[PDB]
């Protein structure tokens, strides 16, 4: 059930958080927002979990972002990859954080904390978001030196789509929110005030939601308030929403 691949590139950005990208089968094929499973074998077995793929789906690469657990089963063992290693990558992605599952809508808002940023990573250079959007928000909890640097790194790396530069620059904003500060921003209203933007009607705005169990639970009893509805595949709505880790 898994592709064997090979680590082409490892970026350690904190002492928290690394990067790395490896090679794509073929039959790896995916929407810009969805998960795979990554790991390790380990004592002649799969360890694995849910990671968001990070790189856009025309990179002819994989990229992965991870957390460093202190005594994370895969974490604590995926740190010391290296160039040239063996990873195992799943074959069927998946995932909850799919546009096609919004109603179209005006602006798109991504609601992320932690590393629940790395599937927006993916989305934000879709060419088809700008297409669809007047607006994009990122929010989200990143604060440090290397946090942002990787950020940043992300947001030009657009092979084959330079031109997206533009429309990037034009059309994407970076909201930081430092983690569950984001649902009290919504609450108060300042979160629109700060931006000068409307509050959630689902008239306007469409929103994909991607961190903690608590987070989503807070956010969505607010979007549900305003009147936005749950998308899935067999009725698109005005949110969409994924546990950026389980508890
Ligand atoms: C759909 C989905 C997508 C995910 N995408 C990513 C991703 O892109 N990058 C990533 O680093 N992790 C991601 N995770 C979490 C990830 O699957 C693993 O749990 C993480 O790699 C840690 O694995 P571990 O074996 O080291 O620790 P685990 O044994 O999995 O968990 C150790 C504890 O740390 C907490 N924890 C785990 N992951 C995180 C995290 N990222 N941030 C804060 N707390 C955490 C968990 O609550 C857990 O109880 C995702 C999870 C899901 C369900």
């Amino acid at each position: 059930k898994f592709d064997t691949a090979t680590v082409l590139s490892v970026h350690h950005w904190t002492d928290t958080l690394f990067s790395f990208t490896c090679t794509r089968d073929q039959a790896l094929r995916f929407n810009n927002g969805e998960f795979t499973m990554v790991g390790l074998e380990v004592d002649g077995k799969p360890l694995t979990r849910a990671y968001s793929i990070v790189s856009p789906n025309y990179e002819e690469h994989l990229e992965f972002f991870s957390i460093k657990v202190q005594n994370g089963p895969l974490t604590s063992r995926l740190q010391h990859l290296k160039v040239g290693d063996p990873v195992l990558i799943g074959k069927k992605p998946t995932g909850t954080l799919v546009a096609d599952n919004l109603l179209p809508g005006k602006t798109l808002w991504m609601l992320s904390t932690g590393t629940g940023l790395a599937p927006f990573m993916s989305i934000i250079r879709d060419p088809d978001i700008y297409e669809r959007f007047d607006k994009v928000v990122l929010t989200h909890t990143c604060r440090l030196k290397g946090e942002l640097a990787y950020m940043d790194y992300i947001k030009h790396d657009l092979p084959g789509h330079e031109y997206l530069g533009d429309v990037i620059r034009e059309k994407l904003v970076y909201y930081p929110t430092v983690e569950g500060r984001i649902t009290d921003l919504i609450a108060s209203g300042k979160l629109f005030t700060d931006l000068d933007m409307p509050p959630f009607s689902p008239e306007q705005d469409r929103v994909m939601l991607c961190g903690s169990t608590a987070m989503l639970k807070d956010t969505t009893e607010l979007l549900k308030k305003a009147g936005l509805v749950e998308g899935k595949n067999s009725a698109p709505g005005h949110y969409v929403i994924e546990r950026a880790f389980v508890d």
